[PDB]
């Protein structure tokens, strides 16, 4: 990917971070696929994780390409969801959808999923050929029995709103998590180990 124009379907100051300091070099361009898929209409919560990811990264490589006539190299799309008995939960609409949510949450284990989508575009009699590589990773993840107080300490720092579940592992959130299980960094937001294995997969 070195010389390659890479962008990052994403916002995400935290998946930018982690792809930063991982020495990648890329542009930011946020999706603007605000269509959200019917979570019924998948086997998994990674097979629904994964497909948003790529209609992201889908929307971006199209819309830029439509653009200024150039088929962006690399176009990565990532979506992180969580799920707790069955129900999926993403990002909280609210201070109160973020108290509900860690309640759900609140001593018991859940899964966090980051579906992601590697987007290789070219352009080819006047339109965008994309070639779509799909993968995930899945992190188990145990928050402590969180009390009434503790709840509304964490949803009134604001450290909820932008996260999938509502939490997050590295500050404040440290008082709701009492452990992890698997990959760390697909917690936070993207599963850069899987990536890397991924792109050996596609160039090698």
């Amino acid at each position: 990917l070195l010389h390659k124009r890479v962008v990052l379907a994403s916002a995400s100051p935290r998946r930018q971070e982690i792809l930063s300091n991982a020495g990648l070099r890329f542009e930011v361009v946020p999706s603007k696929f605000k269509e959200k898929l019917d979570k019924a209409s998948f086997a998994t919560p990674y097979g629904y994780a994964m497909e948003t990811a790529k209609q992201k990264a889908l929307e971006v490589a199209n819309r830029l390409y439509q653009k200024d006539l150039r088929a962006p190299d690399v176009v990565i799309g990532a979506d992180t969801i969580v799920t707790v008995g069955g129900l999926i939960l993403e990002k909280p609409v609210d201070k109160q959808d973020a108290y509900r949510m860690l309640s759900r949450l609140s001593g018991r284990e859940h899964s966090v999923f980051t579906g992601v989508a590697i987007v290789h575009c070219s352009s080819k009699d006047h339109q965008l050929d994309t070639r779509v590589s799909e993968f995930y990773e899945e992190t188990k993840v145990k928050f402590s029995e969180l009390s009434e107080e503790l709840l509304w300490e964490y949803v009134h720092s604001g450290e909820p709103m932008d996260k999938a579940g509502g939490y997050g592992i590295q500050a404040l959130g440290g008082m709701l998590v009492e452990s992890v299980h698997g990959d760390f960094l697909n917690v936070v937001g993207f599963p850069l180990n899987h990536f890397c294995k991924q792109l050996v997969k596609l160039y090698y």
